[PDB]
């Protein structure tokens, strides 16, 4: 039973969105991953968003670039938390993606993370933290993961 | 009269910007409808509006939005009428967010984007008229006459006194 | 027992952050609100973040502008979800605030919302949606609220 | 065949971008002409091209330019055909200069602006078709069919395997 | 006999362009000032540019904002030096004006000055410097003006 | 006797500034080219600017990137027209170069041209146009050059 | 004997630059304040920078806006640390000022602080910190000031 | 005994930060270099900043990119001067890094230098200049280095 849905408008977004999925796998959180396009499959996008809650999802992670409407339009159609990953665009380096996603109007939040792969990693982590607010074992796994990275960084600290 | 142009915007506060497009349509006697349709607050209604636009006899839609300005692009995803997007000047980023959100549409879903704010809104009305004028000679002729009068006005007021 | 902490670096951020608090009040979600500064009270900020989970908080909303470090540093110190509100800054209109908050490196997410008051409203709603993923009554409230706004916009 | 769309650009190096618009027109069987017309290097020729476009039977002009991208706007000042402006990605500023130079046209002279680069160029072709499709049903129907096929393609390739 | 033409697309540009004209007056350089619009009077603009040289002008100062095409299109139609003043626009504060003017392609220079009133002052000064490269008295007037400002600034220097 | 000085802060700017020099060569305008740095040779830069007029120069072309001060500081030290070429910088793609050059305060104009090689070409042409305002033969050359390019573009 | 020089190109920059001075006054660090313009008094600017060290200054704080060359050109002429305050410009809100100051090439550092009044305050504090690296009492005064602010923010 | 600490959040920043170190080596200023991450080792970062003064450091050079909090958070925890190097980030080319570092609020200065390698070089030179305010020999070494560069640029 998937707890997180990871969606993106194009197969070319996968290069970015795989990082989020890697985190969910590392933390043993069941998820689904789909191509859902705001612009090329708008009706399907509404159906996906609409039914997410009934289907058992708790969080949706959505990636898009350019005029990046997928996270916001999904967010308009569900009251699950929606995390938006700005995919790095070719001309404007994800500045268009970022502003298109983060600047949502009052009433329809999108939890926006960094442009590109760091954000995608962070979307996975943030989905986990959301689950971890009620699942202690996920919270504990997040703490352990962070503690291991801290130790790794600090003990390789000399240059 | 059957509307040829739909002028829509996500919020009543956008009207201060969008009224300029309507003024142009009025000046050129182009029948139109104006509605508040919000991508984010009335998403199902937005799809219904877009979906049915062609059946309803509309030829062009002008859509205004600011910030994460998704109204024009999502309407455009749902109709093959030409969709003209007016970036409303946002408070923090002065319509830069509005502009990039509207203009940077992916291959397959064009939005005809005009200038941020009131100049763009005027121009949305004129562009809707130009679209119509590609098959309505009288609208094309009116546009020419309008432009010619402005040219004369400017060139004959050309001394700075 | 507070479920949400709403924090900001300066009392001058309250004009922006009150909007998040108004949403929490509307939805009857218990919360606490504090001035916690990354730069002027850095130790206190660590202690706040560190103990949030023990204290029963589920989500933190943090507002900051300029070189806006509060949300990210709090997120570095807790695995509670942290929502960052970029406060509109004077010179650069919140662009500095936004980039300072959203561009967090892998490992330390901050859920970033829009620059200014719209973002603040949305931080309250997003905190609620986080709660609502497990509390059905909060979820149903969010759905009802949204449906009433849809009707109001469509009809009038 | 009588051209319905003129596709112009200031430099042969812009063709790498502009060819996408032409590809769309070809796919939809819309007759068109393509010319190098430079605002800055052939200014008189640009005016002549714009001026005569309507007489010559064109209904829409697609114009690409980068940097200080004046071609679309100056063509638009000289015709009341709809003019679609494609911002070509510039070397230093990645088409930000191109975009602002094109989209920020003053009241009176709209330019239908699309995305920077190749996505915009594709979209210029589609938008020219949508303009035509407002009075040519078959072009409108083709656009619908095209969009419907893409929708099916995307939704049925929707699992990431 | 005017030596400099000062042109702008709109009467609302005058608030900016008057600074250039004030300098020309201060330096006793004869000039003309006209509204010439790239977008609303395109043919007139070409005629103005075309005939400038025959008419005895040596430099044109052109102001425009937004999608600011007047300086560049004038420059495409004459080989007089053309100085472009980016007028501060409402939404983007003259960033559009600046890029529209300065980013000319190889073959058609526009001498671009600062956004707004400082640039307009500077357009007047730059037109004078261009004349001053061959008229010694104008060069000497520029030196004297600059020397007086230097003395003024330095001697009011304590705060 | 040089009529134009073409200067730049670093030898790495030559890749950009050679384009201006190519135009001057094409038009047979005598010029000198030098490395003159606002930041590494500030005194020399003042001396260069100061003496330009005595030395018979009529126009200076100056290229610089990043915090691009060369054109403005030279312009502060001469009433010759100074043309500033923003060199494309690594991180910010000449945006810093452009703003550093064009945004001169009242009193000290710099004639700014496009970022990079197009601007450099244009600095040469603009220097020539300045000369051509009084030398008819240079003006006529510029007209002929432009007419040949028009024909080439329109026909082929 | 002044330890810090606070300079700016225009009297209109004083509104911004006073904040730095207020900090120096608060900490009892002797300073001088002068209008020194890179573009309108270039020779004077070189003389000021050149003689700073001989005159007993340890740090220079320089404010400028737009094409903001003052800090960098002073820094090219002294090896005292130079702190640059980007003054908020009218059109571009200090983005020009910031890029013009901070993007200095290898060899000529400028210590750049925030756009506007916050930056100016911080230029004063940074000058003090530099002095405080060798003057214990200045360092201790900085710690006390920061501690008092911490307490004020955390408690009220 | 190290006089300067050079720190960065990630080993991948070393490519940039080495330039600062090379300058310190050239000038024979003892320094230490460490990975200290604001977001991945926040407690360690506080301990490093807190103890810097007791440990004998006079200046800290800190590099960070993206949401670049390291310099500012270290600066919140010490009254040593802290120099911030904006590391060039992938998407936004260090614009995020720059705004995240330079826009510090009143009370907590960071001395910000250019984006990337030029900035890093300059952080080393600026640290030296700070020391050179009280160490004549460092000051003199800075003058000699600058004079040699001047000669090299002017002559060849």
């Amino acid at each position: 039973k998937s707890l997180v849905g990871v969606i993106m408008g194009s197969t070319s977004d996968w290069e970015t969105m795989k990082y989020a999925c890697d985190i969910l796998d590392e933390l043993n959180i069941p998820y689904e991953k789909k191509v859902v396009s705001a612009h090329r499959t708008p009706d399907y996008m509404f159906e996906y968003a609409e039914t997410a809650r009934e289907r058992g999802l708790k969080v949706i992670i959505a990636g898009a670039g350019g005029a990046a409407h997928l996270p916001g339009m999904v967010a308009a159609k569900t009251n699950l938390p929606v995390i938006g990953v700005p995919v790095q665009s070719k001309a404007l380096n994800g500045l268009d993606s970022l502003l298109s996603i983060v600047q949502m109007p009052g009433g329809v939040p999108v939890a926006t993370v960094a442009i590109g792969k760091a954000g995608s990693t962070n979307a996975g982590l943030l989905a986990a933290q959301i689950l971890g607010s009620f699942h202690d074992d996920i919270h504990d796994a997040l703490e352990l993961r962070r503690e291991a990275i801290e130790k790794d960084v600090r003990e390789g600290s000399e240059l």
